[PDB]
Order: C-alpha cells, then sequence, then structure tokens
C-alpha cells in the first residue's frame, strides 16, 4: 500500500481526472511522487525549457541575448500581448525570453523555436542535458491538443523537475545563464493561483504554468525557495478523459500543497 499516494489519489478523483506530481528537496534528497513518470502535455509550460535552450545558445554566440529581433505582423499569434505592444519597436531575444516565460508570450515563444531550429530544436537541447523523456513536436498554437494518448508535445512531471533543477541550480547552464533563466522564472505573472498559492508567502518562487483547458489539462513547475534552506523543485501536472472537461488551478495548488507537506 501507498498511504502517502492516499491524499492524491482522492484529489484526483474528485477533480475527475490524473494528477502528476514529482517535488524533490534539493538539501536532503528527499521526494514526493505521484503518477511522476506518466506522461502529460507540456502545453505552454514548454516555454521555460524554451527560455533556458536559448539562455545555452547565448553563451556561444555573443550578444545574441543583446539582439533586436524587428518582427512583423505575420508574426503574431493570438495571446502575444507584449510581441503585440512591441510591434512598432522590436525586442531583443532577452526580451522575447522573458515574454515567452512571464506572460506566455506566443508569438516570442514561436520567434524563438525557430532560432532554435524548432520543436526538434528544443528536444535537441533537453536531450543533451540527459532528459530521455521530454518531447516537442509541434509549434504554437497546435501543440496544444492535449488528446489523450498522444504522445507529442509531452513529457513527465519527474523529468520536467529533474531538468528543471539541472537548468535553475545545477550546471547545465553557465552561472550567469543559470541566474537570468532563475530571475525569468521569478517575475512570471500567469502562476499567482498555482504552486504559488500553497507556498508561505515569505518563500521565493519561480514557476512556468501551462494551460491547454481542453482535457483537463494545466500545470505548473517551480523552483520554491524555504528562506533558510536547501531548494525545492517540483512539477504538477493534470489531465482528464473528456474534451471539455475543466482544468483547476485550485486542484493543481492543493497538490502542490501536499507534495511540500510531504517532503522531508
Ligand atoms: C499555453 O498553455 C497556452 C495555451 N493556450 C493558448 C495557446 O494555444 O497558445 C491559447 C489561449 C488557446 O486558445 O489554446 C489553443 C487553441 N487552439 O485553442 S491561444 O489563444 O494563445
Amino acid at each position: 500500500t501507498n498511504l502517502v499516494a492516499e491524499p492524491f489519489a482522492k484529489l484526483e478523483q474528485d477533480f475527475g481526472g490524473s494528477i502528476g506530481v514529482y517535488a524533490m528537496d534539493t538539501g536532503s534528497g528527499a521526494t514526493v511522487s505521484y503518477r511522476a513518470e506518466e506522461r502529460f502535455p507540456l502545453c505552454s509550460s514548454f516555454k521555460g525549457f524554451l527560455a533556458a535552450a536559448v539562455l545555452a545558445r547565448s553563451q556561444q554566440q555573443a550578444g545574441l541575448l543583446d539582439t533586436p529581433i524587428r518582427y512583423g505582423k505575420n508574426a503574431l499569434v493570438p495571446w502575444s500581448p507584449i510581441s503585440e505592444k512591441y510591434l512598432t519597436t522590436g525586442m531583443t531575444v532577452a526580451e522575447l525570453s522573458a515574454a515567452a516565460v512571464q506572460y506566455s508570450d506566443n508569438a516570442a515563444a514561436n520567434l524563438l523555436l525557430k532560432e532554435l531550429g524548432g520543436p526538434a530544436g528544443l528536444t535537441a537541447f533537453m536531450r543533451s542535458i540527459g532528459d530521455t523523456t521530454f518531447r516537442l513536436d509541434r509549434w504554437e498554437l497546435e501543440l496544444n491538443s492535449a488528446i489523450p494518448g498522444d504522445a507529442r508535445d509531452t513529457s513527465s512531471p519527474r523529468a520536467v523537475t529533474e531538468s528543471l533543477q539541472k537548468l535553475t541550480l545545477g550546471s547545465a547552464l553557465a552561472a550567469p545563464q543559470r541566474q537570468q533563466f532563475v530571475d525569468w522564472l521569478k517575475g512570471n505573472t500567469t502562476g499567482n493561483h498555482r504552486i504559488r498559492a500553497a507556498v508561505p508567502a515569505d518563500w521565493a518562487v519561480g514557476d512556468k504554468t501551462g494551460t491547454c483547458g481542453v482535457y483537463g489539462t494545466a500545470n505548473d513547475y517551480a523552483v520554491v525557495w524555504p528562506t533558510g534552506r536547501a531548494p525545492i523543485v517540483l512539477a504538477v501536472y493534470t489531465r482528464a478523459p473528456n474534451k471539455d472537461d475543466k482544468h483547476s488551478e485550485a486542484v493543481i495548488a492543493a497538490a502542490a500543497r501536499l507534495a511540500l507537506e510531504g517532503l522531508g
């Protein structure tokens, strides 16, 4: 029997779907795991890893992050609030990366994907840091279909957490790039009702959300700095069997609370 898992099972049953959780205390090595190795759609949460891949490239290409990109209207797609705002201005690669992470800006994400060689290029980056689970197959907006049983554009909560740890706390990026990634995540604006709602108010959090919406599919991953202690890395993903099943932010927050409670 798995007593630790029981509250998660009750939560997903009330939600009407499946919840996947993995949390790591980087100080002690303690973990909390629930469906941690099952695949869930990434949805917009891929944009955090996208920004990390761009940062990695920026290490070998002088001034890449500072480079202005003068895109046109043809680059814009729905939910591109920052890209639309700066259309008449242009944006640097750093500004596009921050917009993709902090506002889930779609045009910015597609522009950066282009720079990396598309979804296959981002997947190759993830393989290069040892993530064999992550796959991105499509661009915005198509990658958000979240069809049950479709492995396209998916990862697992465990692989997401492991990769997030390597990029934000480990050595996958050079230190100034690691710090930029953390700072972008810390400035996210879309996650106030997810992992952030589960964390004591005095603890710093960097996160990236995803919300396919269809098939009850939404998620969040985060690095959490409890004031005195080593950081925690965690991922919470959901899905449900029917197209019109609603996602729930409250369920993601509740799962995150259980994960923090269950950690040593
Ligand atoms: C990331 O989680 C974004 C999810 N939904 C976005 C998107 O697809 O980028 C939209 C809000 C959306 O409508 O979902 C896609 C769709 N075809 O329905 S758009 O408006 O940016």
